[PDB]
């Protein structure tokens, strides 16, 4: 047996009421499936959200290690396991998923392969050891049959531009994408939807375009149950107030900061995020990481110093950062931490030429402001604001 | 018997040797069409290729008088009269070329109807009579059949586009040209291939992609015996020398002048030519017309006055310009204009803002270097340089 049968099946025994429960937090309406579930072996429910929800409201304290045995005793031909494959990728449980992939692939469901084949593809790209031109080559070898991986192909795309900063192309690929398509696998449909949100809710910041922004991430947070896209949907929210509310903006990152205590990849992530939103607004800065080589948190000490005119200091950091390679993404930023340090114009149009690249419209108001300061005539602000990067 | 007819028959009684003369001219191979053409009344060369060669080899001083009566004589439903319509309008005849068009909207020629309509509809684009958008609508209900008229309700948008100063649609739309699927009419389709070469010379130097717009200008030249596009051939190459060869530029704008000698629209054309010439390099203007209130003379007159510091009559011809409305590129003009009478950079500012919004990369180069000679920081320039409107 599975631990999370082991211990639906003891909490049982001193509990009855939990059926008629159960059966209500997990959909069925009637609890003859999860009887079956308890009982026979490899059985199934038809959609994995029952599991889940199941999992959620009795042992949340749980949940990671009672899936990550359920997940991996699946028969990886099912509906189920594809459905857990989606489930161990959106909560970021690389492991449960890895292992679901290298055993997907492999197997002998045709359904299963494609999926398998098509994360694999997802999770290659997403740790940078394969191309974008190679993950597109790959994809199309597949022929991709099911609606399911023709929806998550364009999605893991908009993921690999939004993490490397090519914000670009990420509004005409994500209307591609079409989810009323998927009619077999709902959890694999919901959760898609969710992941929608949080991106649109992206693209919508990296627009300026910010109350869409904000009401896309409130579409995702009141569409899902899961820690990540909530994560997510908080630092959205913050970042967007990043230059008007800023109580409002701690507020929102404090909230996603008190939700993933225990897990310090999101801990570090409203780190950062306080700590840019306290540069931002030129205050004290407890935020900031003074162990790291990042090139993050490098930027945010010098800008913090650049902020109390501590000039030494903050070229410290910046001959820190000139000894690293930064991609396009990190660019922009380091020409304006330099224009701010130098009192120089010509640096300000360096980081207004990678912001444009990379179609950055939020927070290239940090160049632009600095060069308003400087006296910069109002027509070619305007013009600089409104031309745009082939 | 058609005016044509009558002339090559009284030739003929004088100079037999004739005969094998216009047969080779015509492309025929041998006098059997020739003789058919000249002894039964109504009848058609296969192509319309060989009257016009014919007309333009023995009678060329009447080339206009002849065709017009030859055009005006023809069986509209005829293949003849279609040529003939792509005849008249090349040539801008158009007396011929409106009269043919109502007498085929009228016919009941699915061929015919569909020429005349779609060229009628080109007819009143060109004269304002109609917006591109209903220009649009008309087209897309008329539901073309024909390869011919497929590529031509393309190139009258193109030539639109042209003349309207909105050049960034024209690549993407010139592309979609496709000749060799024009296989019934081969007038047609070499009149059509050098109305291609003549837009992509235009659009190459629109892009201030030079070398490439003499290439396609020289394409053009050899590949026509029509007055219309050699005009504008060499129209084109004289304009792309505009900013580094004085001497051969004028000497394409004079040999223009020179082919074109009677007609006063073509005459006009490249005096104005000559006129701009002379004020990018600054030196007298004899081609200057002072009486005309179009937009282009008066901002040459403003244009010369500026050059040699007459800043009142400069400032007079400009409140005329004031009083007058202007497309895109015309403002951009207007505001390089006005940043040199005033010495003011955010107008040339306002001048790159609108050669960007009409994707003109070449007549840039004057605001540009204005703000060089101002003093303008060159990173400034590169990011102007390198960004561009939506």
């Amino acid at each position: 047996m599975e631990l999370i049968r082991i211990a639906m099946k003891k909490d049982l025994e001193n509990d009855n009421s939990l059926m008629n429960k159960w059966a209500t937090v997990a959909g069925l309406k009637n609890p003859n499936p999860l009887y079956d579930f308890l009982n026979h072996d490899g059985k199934t429910f038809n959609e994995f959200s029952s599991i889940v929800n199941i999992v959620k409201s009795q042992y949340p304290d749980r949940e990671y290690e009672l899936m990550k045995d359920y997940c991996l005793n699946l028969d990886v031909k099912t509906k189920a396991a594809r459905s857990a494959l989606e489930y161990a990728d959106a909560n970021m449980f690389f492991e449960i998923e890895d292992v679901l992939i290298d055993s997907m692939i492999s197997c002998s469901n045709m359904k299963s392969k494609e999926y398998g084949k098509v994360y694999k593809i997802h999770r290659e790209l997403s740790n940078s050891v394969i191309t974008e031109f190679e993950a597109v080559k790959r994809l199309g070898k597949l022929n991709i049959k099911t609606p399911e991986m023709n929806s998550f192909s364009r999605l893991l795309l908009l993921y690999h531009y939004l993490s490397t900063g090519n914000f670009s192309p990420m509004a005409q690929l994500i209307k591609q994408i079409d989810l009323s398509e998927i009619s077999e696998n709902m959890y694999i449909r919901n959760t898609y939807q969710t992941r929608v949100h949080v991106l649109m809710s992206n693209i919508k910041l990296n627009e300026n375009s910010l109350e869409e922004c904000r009401e896309y991430s409130k579409k995702a947070l009141e569409s899902t149950n899961i820690l990540r896209f909530q994560v997510f949907s908080y630092l959205t929210i913050g970042n967007s107030l990043l230059f008007s509310n800023y109580e409002l903006a701690q507020e929102n990152f404090l909230k996603g900061l008190s939700i993933s205590v225990q897990n310090e990849n999101y801990n570090m992530i409203f780190q950062q995020a306080l700590c840019f939103l306290n540069n931002v607004w030129r205050k004290e800065n407890k935020w900031i990481n003074f162990e790291s080589d990042s090139i993050m948190d490098l930027q945010e000490q010098a800008h913090c110093f650049i902020n109390f005119n501590e000039n030494s200091k903050a070229k410290e950091v910046l001959d820190k950062l000139d000894l690293l390679v930064h991609n396009d993404n990190e660019l922009a930023m380091h020409y304006y931490l330099k224009g701010r340090l130098e009192q120089n114009k010509a640096c300000f149009y360096s980081s207004i030429e990678y912001f444009k690249k990379s179609n950055d419209k939020f927070l290239i108001r940090l160049p632009l402001l600095e060069l308003q300061k400087m006296g910069e005539n109002q027509k070619l602000l305007e013009l600089l604001l409104l031309l745009e990067y082939a």
